């Protein structure tokens, strides 16, 4: 009954992504009007962060819509790699935002006077954690979809930066002769953001480089296929994934000598085994008689 | 005799790349010592451009060396996608250099006085074309290797920028009340550089997205496969390339009813045809009896 199962998954993913996008836009407008009645550009400065989050989500939605298209004559496989590309784009945007914050901090640690803000820094950090914790529960997930995972990683990075800014504002508020704690918090929590993004970066790079997914081991699959009756060897067992949840395989069973007619049965057994017990959105196998 | 042929091409590509790298290093040293006796930082400014070119070539060499490794249990295919990644990196660095030039020009078009240099601008442009025209013949190439193609594209972009700077400097030299033409040439030749990089960007993106190579049409291959004796249909004919020159395929021949024993012959015929008449560094086909 898996013919239409994936449709429900993409519908849920799209619904969650549009809900997140409209929530981000609503928070954007709310913070903008709040800053307008509070005539402060520092509050408006978070509009850029909301912009990059919303742009990443919009690009993800476009990539998913394109991926829903049927394969063409130029792309024999589907457009599922567009979702991976959108994930890389989102990671690049969060890295760019972290780099901008890092440059602002490195300019903060020198030139003196540190451009003191005060209480207003606490408020923009208080809403940063409050907004991002809502998005974290929305994109919780806990195979999973790579798009929502990338959105959740972006939300977690934004939450880490927000809590770092909150901590820095609090330590500045009490005993304000320190006046310097903000750049160190910026550095430490930028490192933490990199730690958060490490796993998704590794998974995406492995996906692009035609490596096996991290949740599959070749030795176990090879032994399982070798357990099939009338199988002599597995010459090559290439495995790669178009995207998270859509992983294919190429298999090169060699037949037992003296039994070459029983090739269709072996092919069906291998196909059914691979599909049912490893996912294998589609798999193709090639049989060779004994040499 | 194709078992050891490809070794010769990788050896030649590596030799050419090291020759280009050492030529870049020698020109770097020559221009650096030349600037020291001419005590001008503008001459030293091209050291950054030679740095990015040399770094791109070095990353390409590392990617090729890694690609020469045998497939592992995490990457069932080879590391050939590292060469494609290095090509994207080279494109990204040339785009970054163009963006830095564009930002400098947009700062020149305003704030007045345009930071006049004069004759010394002609010299750094005269050696820019002379250096790049030499390696343009070196990386002439004219399937080809993607690494040398990316290096040649980078060299061509650098040559275009150099000739643009030369034209702007010559325009400034005569009738020097104009004094404005330099950013205009910068914009026009940045657009030309983007035009040069368009084709390699498109090819690399198609390679990553699991699209068929631009020099292959599925319909012709499908008709050729259908021309094979004892073939009823081609259910699916996936084609993708790990890198330029290494393209694989997956084929789903269905057998003519009443003839199922003659499956090995059909498989061998299809494999030989695909390999010899389309390249197909490796291809795998799966046969199904009539339904």
């Amino acid at each position: 009954c898996s013919k239409q199962r994936e449709i429900l998954k993409q519908r849920k993913v799209k619904a969650r992504l549009t809900i997140a996008a409209v929530l981000y836009l609503l928070f954007m407008i709310g913070e903008l009007v709040g800053g307008y009645i509070a005539n402060s550009l520092a509050i408006m400065t978070d509009a850029l962060h909301m912009l990059t989050n919303l742009s990443a989500i919009i690009l993800t939605l476009l990539a998913l819509w394109l991926s829903s298209k049927s394969p063409t004559k130029r792309f024999t496989f589907g457009f599922h790699r567009l979702e991976v590309l959108s994930a890389m784009i989102s990671v690049l945007l969060v890295y760019i935002l972290m780099g901008f914050l890092l440059y602002e901090a490195v300019q903060r640690t020198i030139h003196m006077n540190y451009e003191i803000n005060g209480d207003i820094m606490l408020i923009t950090a208080a809403v940063g954690v409050a907004v991002n914790v809502i998005m974290g529960f929305l994109l919780n997930q806990s195979q999973d979809s790579l798009a929502v995972r990338a959105a959740f990683v972006h939300a977690l990075g934004n939450l880490v930066q927000s809590v770092g800014v909150l901590i820095a504002a609090y330590i500045i508020r009490f005993k304000p002769e320190y006046k310097i704690a903000d750049p160190i918090c910026t550095y430490v929590f930028s490192l933490l953001v990199a730690f958060t993004t490490f796993r998704i970066i590794w998974d995406t790079v492995v996906i692009i480089l035609e490596g096996v997914p991290s949740h599959l081991n070749v030795d176990y699959i090879k032994e399982a296929l070798m357990k099939i009756e009338d199988v002599y060897s597995v010459e090559d067992l290439n495995i790669w994934s178009l995207t998270s949840g859509k992983s294919t395989a190429i298999v090169h069973i060699q037949l037992i000598p003296g039994s070459s007619s029983k090739w269709e049965e072996v092919q069906s057994k291998a196909n059914h085994l691979l599909l049912n017990t490893f996912g294998m959105y589609r798999c193709t196998i090639q049989l060779q008689s004994y040499r």
